[PDB]
């Protein structure tokens, strides 16, 4: 070579996360990680991750703060919730919303600005990375990793 000619590219990921980087900070002692899962009340009661934190969708809007969110989230979250400063990476969920299929207005988008570009007094080491497809990608990776596996979740037609 000389200078380097162009190309076209192909694995280009930006500001995502994969369930299988997803697994090996899971189980890792010496890196901290946090679940979250920005959907409906109802979808944490039907589907959840063990081991991982819940939030509700309509508690998160677009262009809120931590006390925003913090006000409005369950008892056993709350708990979790005030750690994700003391973890170090953290990773959210969802049902059919990639990082790519993020927009001014979704939860995740929302709920991943209002956790570092609008904070004030905690603070994280990296950027909230939203996983791969989310708990219906979950499943099928690591269906043995959920308290409710016999979810379905069709599409809108």
């Amino acid at each position: 070579g000389s200078s380097g000619s162009s190309g076209k590219c192909e694995t280009k990921e930006k500001g995502a996360i994969t369930a299988k980087e997803l697994y090996t900070m899971m189980t890792d002692k010496n890196i901290s990680l946090i679940i979250m899962d920005a959907r409906r009340m109802q979808d944490y009661q039907d589907s959840c991750i063990l081991h991982s934190l819940s939030v509700p969708e309509e508690a998160i809007s677009p262009g809120v703060t931590a006390s925003w969110i913090e006000a409005h989230l369950p008892d056993d979250s709350k708990d979790t919730w005030k750690k994700r400063g003391n973890v170090e990476y953290v990773v959210l969920l969802d049902w059919f919303s990639s990082a790519k299929d993020l927009q001014i207005g979704t939860t995740l988008r929302s709920l991943k600005d209002a956790l570092f570009k609008w904070e004030s007094k905690t603070v994280l080491r990296n950027e909230p990375l939203v996983l791969e497809g989310g708990y219906e990608n979950w499943l099928l990776c690591y269906p043995q990793y959920t308290t409710n596996a016999k979810v379905s979740g069709p599409s809108s037609g």
